[PDB]
């Protein structure tokens, strides 16, 4: 069994921009989610080999996790906040697609998403 390569986190051809919104996404949003008691499964890509989930990457074709998001924020991969917000949403929706309502991992994702949306409500206006 094999895992796919992780999502891209470095590309010198992709234009980059540091914005106050992206800085908030790293300093407030990512940091707040990372320390939550339910963050740990989401801090790195799903290792479907070690978890014995051989169909995972047959169902989830846009993998995303907060370890990748952290790297993208810390390595200035993004042009805008919407790209980063989309990554968080991809992570949550993957979990809801692959698993059943009320499953433990779904409850964990939902707790993180509730917190994420609360933080997004305070996203600062662009400079
Ligand atoms: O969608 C997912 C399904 C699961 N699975 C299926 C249910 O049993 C446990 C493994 O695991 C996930 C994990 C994870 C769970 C436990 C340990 C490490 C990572 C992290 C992110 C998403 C998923």
């Amino acid at each position: 069994s094999m895992n796919p390569p992780p999502p891209e986190t470095s590309n010198p051809n992709k234009p980059k921009r540091q914005t106050n919104q992206l800085q908030y996404l790293l300093r407030v949003v990512l940091k707040t989610l990372w320390k939550h008691q339910f963050a740990w499964p989401f801090q790195q890509p799903v290792d479907a080999v070690k978890l014995n989930l051989p169909d995972y990457y047959k169902i989830i074709k846009t993998p995303m996790d907060m370890g990748t998001i952290k790297k993208r924020l810390e390595n200035n991969y993004y042009w805008n906040a919407q790209e980063c917000i989309q990554d968080f949403n991809t992570m949550f929706t993957n979990c809801y697609i692959y698993n059943k309502p009320g499953d433990d991992i779904v409850l964990m994702a939902e707790a993180l998403e509730k917190l994420f949306l609360q933080k997004i409500n305070e996203l600062p206006t662009e400079e």
